[PDB]
């Protein structure tokens, strides 16, 4: 009887192939040191938080705009277009916590995917593709992430 | 099927308790901001780090010792003597390529508690002392801890 923990730094902009993969049972947080919520403007996505499945596909983007003030979820395939967005207001909100830093969970439920900010669940979202996650990456654009320029991403596998 | 996210921060000396205990399936992430490998000696524990119940019983004690050089994994009840020690041999070679930080997680596996610093698995620890984790804490020598002053815990609950 054993579960993995698996570790790694992302740097913005920077993807990452998972040394294990993540799925139904599964858990991945993904950590900054930094928390700027006064950070500006996204073209139109501040900081966006991605899993991605073998070939290439967003099984979840997570996409902080805070000149919108939204928190916008979506999936999609490689190469298709966005799928059905999702969207929960207030960003600035879902992160009173922790000033400084934060961190973003993603419980793969297996029909959904549960994305906890710190403590608070801010959504539980209903999959749009399903599909073993096999890549994380981060992005932003430059000089307005809500997060540090590394993220470290900490995998829990082996769950179920 | 939600789970919960909670995050504490202990301070050496502390002990903290879960709004949401650690049963079986359930995990804590203990993250060190620091690594001090030439800290020591302790009294003889440089770190100790402590999983307990609501009647105060040490489910697992995980103490660094620089000077003996291991980690020593033990549990005790309220107010009685130590039960049968195991001892890892060698504790830098727990930590490969660990750097200037480090995370020890600890899985409640039911019959075995896993304990994982970083990556790398040291012990299946076949449980002294049974049940739910409803507490934690962060012991540490003078100034020789192995790790920072506060160390952030993190446990992810029901996940089974
Ligand atoms: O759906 C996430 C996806 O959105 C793109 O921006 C969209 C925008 O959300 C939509 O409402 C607008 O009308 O058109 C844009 C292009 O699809 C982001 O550019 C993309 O990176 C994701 O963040
Ligand atoms: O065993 C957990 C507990 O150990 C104590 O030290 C042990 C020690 O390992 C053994 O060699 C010793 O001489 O008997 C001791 C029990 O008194 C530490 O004092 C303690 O803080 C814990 O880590």
């Amino acid at each position: 009887t054993t579960s993995a923990v698996n570790i790694y730094n992302i740097s913005a902009g920077a993807s990452v192939d998972l040394a294990a993969p993540v799925t139904t049972g599964d858990i991945v947080t993904f950590f900054s040191s930094a928390l700027n919520l006064s950070a500006g403007a996204g073209s139109p996505n501040n900081t966006a938080l991605n899993l991605l499945s073998e070939n290439g596909a967003y099984l979840l983007h997570i996409a902080f705009r805070l000149q919108e003030n939204v928190i916008v979820f979506n999936s999609r395939q490689p190469n298709a277009p966005w799928l059905v967005e999702q969207r929960v207001s207030n960003v600035a909100n879902q992160f009173i916590g922790s000033g400084g830093k934060a961190m973003v969970t993603v419980f793969d439920h297996g029909d959904k995917y549960q994305v906890v900010i710190n403590e608070k669940t801010v959504i539980q979202y209903t999959k749009q593709i399903s599909g073993t996650t096999s890549s994380l990456s981060y992005n932003s654009t430059e000089g307005t992430s809500i997060f540090s320029t590394v993220v470290e991403a900490v995998t829990y596998t082996g769950l179920a």
